């Protein structure tokens, strides 16, 4: 099946996932002199002081950090948005070294990793009927930078010894997500994908300018955990990104001049 080896990589996607090739994939560039200030955008409204985390699971492809989003808990409006999207889980993309990780780019730069705050929008009932939606998504996607530690990740941290291998989940009640938001809300815009199989083109992309910094310890601490199962062949779990994707018939906007 589809991972991020030599034989079943981004680049063998496209044969059981034919949108691969689509129109709106992602992750991309993002270009900043050619990206857009729209002073119609709005600012973006981040409510996660009710936010209720469950559970952290190692899925094979990253590690994703659960919530209850059968209330309206932990939300993300306005900005691009329409309607109120909640919460479901968080997750990360990382590298092997500290100059590689990231998915987007910004001029080609490559950050160390990259977070991913994954919403749905409520008018469509439950996640899986969001992903078969063009406005089904909202991904906030938060740079990671190698440099001082982030206080409000070691948490995350310090589990992840108990989720080793593929398939192994552990209680993540009391987590507060707050704590992974850089200072600035100013980000970028776009229509795009799923960065994964299925790479499904329901996302509304908004990517923040200001990344935030965690220490050689923590990433350290991600290139630990493994692909594999528990007594299957070792195999690091490292270099979980998928590359920038032509960007096509699309502009990228920026919330701030
Ligand atoms: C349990 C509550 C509290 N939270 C979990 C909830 O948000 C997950 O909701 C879901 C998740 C999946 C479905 C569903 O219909 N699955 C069958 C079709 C389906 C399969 C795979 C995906 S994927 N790989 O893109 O995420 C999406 C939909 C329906 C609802
Ligand atoms: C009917 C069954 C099969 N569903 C129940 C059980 O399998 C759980 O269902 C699911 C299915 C999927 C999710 C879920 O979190 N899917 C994430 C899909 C997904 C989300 C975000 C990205 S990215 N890199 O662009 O931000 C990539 C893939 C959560 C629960
Ligand atoms: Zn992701």
């Amino acid at each position: 099946h589809w991972g991020y080896g030599k034989h079943n990589g981004p680049e063998h996607w496209h044969k059981d996932f034919p949108i691969a090739k689509g129109e709106r994939q992602s992750p991309v560039d993002i270009d900043t002199h050619t990206a857009k200030y729209d002073p119609s955008l709005k600012p973006l409204s981040v409510s996660y002081d009710q936010a209720t985390s469950l559970r952290i699971l190692n899925n094979g492809h990253a590690f994703n950090v659960e919530f209850d989003d059968s209330q309206d808990k932990a939300v993300l409006k306005g900005g691009p948005l329409d309607g109120t999207y909640r919460l479901i889980q968080f997750h990360f993309h990382w590298g092997s070294l500290d100059g590689q990780g990231s998915e987007h780019t910004v001029d080609k730069k490559k950050y160390a990793a990259e977070l991913h705050l994954v919403h749905w929008n409520t008018k469509y009932g439950d996640f899986g009927k969001a992903v078969q939606q063009p406005d089904g998504l909202a991904v906030l996607g938060i740079f990671l930078k190698v440099g001082s530690a982030k206080p409000g990740l070691q948490k995350v941290v310090d589990v992840l010894d108990s989720i080793k291998t593929k398939g192994k989940s552990a209680d993540f009640t009391n987590f507060d997500p707050r704590g992974l938001l850089p200072e600035s809300l100013d980000y970028w815009t776009y229509p795009g994908s799923l960065t994964t199989p299925p790479l499904l083109e329901c996302v509304t992309w908004i990517v923040l300018k200001e990344p935030i910094s965690v220490s050689s310890e923590q990433v350290l601490k991600f290139r630990k955990l493994n692909f594999n199962g528990e007594g299957e062949p070792e195999e690091l779990m490292v270099d979980n990104w998928r590359p920038a994707q032509p960007l096509k018939n699309r502009q990228i906007k920026a919330s701030f001049k």
